[PDB]
């Protein structure tokens, strides 16, 4: 079997990406984020608080005559932002672009914390990082990915975010016609549940490139890409009057600029990010200083390879019995 469903940019700095699943029967389509540094499948739903609902598509399992209660289980996780949402288990049936899953846990959510309700476009999330990582108690649960491997064509899936456009999620094959040149594999290490990598070296717009080794995690459910300090540093003073804000939590950089390029490495080869992907636009509405795409690692404990590295390259998620994770330009 195979899957394929479309991405689509939340708003217009691509803060994230949503995908529509089904769940249940007859469906009900909520709009996930695809989350490759996760492992949790979690819905808002009618069992969520309601004053923390707003604007949200919500799942109801009583609706579903193949949602099954898991007794009990729970779950609860905190993300890297700070968020958090916790509640109880369902069974039901979920299929993302025809591609269909029965008895995958679909965690309803009891309470989601302040920066899931005030964003209206986000249903839940759809974690497809290793299932060791999945927060599910006593009887820790699988990913949707890991339930549907065996039925692949490939056990793969691949990521092709847009730039300010939509993109795909495909699972189980590898669309040929999506990419340019060859793709470049490269060893994963799972120690830590994420897709774990380490890249080659950089570059900051024409300059040369550094050839040093940076172990960071493939993750779409994080919108910057977050380097060493070091690396951050050498890209910024490539920006006239950039600088790093402690008030404003980062890297901004006078919206005026016209912003370098960033080049990252994958084993021999290379993938380009344009300068116009790490803007993220005025810091606050109307201000004339502009929020970075590339931010400092320091103080997270690991390097995230988030939306702004991953959308400039076809990404395969390489879920072999040795996984690995493949790179090309596009």
């Amino acid at each position: 079997s195979t899957g394929s469903a479309t991405t689509t940019p939340i708003d217009s700095l691509d803060d994230a990406y949503i995908t529509p699943v089904q769940i249940g029967t007859p469906a009900q389509t909520l709009n996930l984020d695809f989350d490759t540094g996760s492992s949790d499948l979690w819905v808002f739903s009618s069992e969520t608080t309601a004053s923390e609902v707003d604007g949200q598509t919500i799942y109801t399992p009583s609706k579903s005559t193949t949602a099954k209660l898991l007794s009990g289980a729970t779950w609860s996780i905190s993300y890297g932002d700070g968020s958090s949402s916790s509640g109880d288990v369902y069974t039901d049936t979920v299929s993302v672009g025809g591609l269909t899953v029965t008895g995958q846990a679909v965690e309803s959510a009891k309470k989601v914390s302040s920066s899931f309700t005030e964003d209206s476009t986000i249903d839940g999330l759809l974690g497809l990082a290793f299932s060791t990582l999945n927060t599910v108690s006593p009887t820790q649960q699988k990913t949707f990915f890991d339930n549907a491997k065996a039925s692949l064509d490939s056990p793969v899936f691949t990521a092709d975010l847009g730039y300010h456009a939509p993109g795909t999620y495909n699972f189980g094959f590898i669309d040929t016609t999506a990419y340019t040149g060859s793709i470049t594999y490269t060893a994963v290490s799972t120690k830590q549940g994420f897709w774990e990598w380490t890249s080659t070296g950089y570059a900051v717009g024409s300059g040369t490139f550094k050839s040093t080794s940076i172990d960071g995690i493939a993750d779409t459910g994080t919108t910057l890409l977050y380097l060493p300090a070091t690396v951050v540093s050498a890209y910024w003073a490539q920006v006239s009057g950039a600088k790093s804000s402690s008030s404003v939590g980062g890297y901004v950089f006078p919206c005026s600029a016209t912003l370098p390029s960033f080049t990252f490495g994958v084993g021999s080869a290379r993938i380009v990010i344009p300068g116009d992907y790490i803007d993220f636009g005025p810091i606050s509405t109307g201000s004339s200083s502009c929020f970075g795409g590339i931010q400092s690692s320091a103080g997270i404990g690991i390097n995230i390879f988030g939306d702004v590295a991953l959308k400039a390259a076809f990404v395969v998620f390489n879920g072999a019995t040795t996984p690995t994770l493949g790179f090309a330009s596009k």
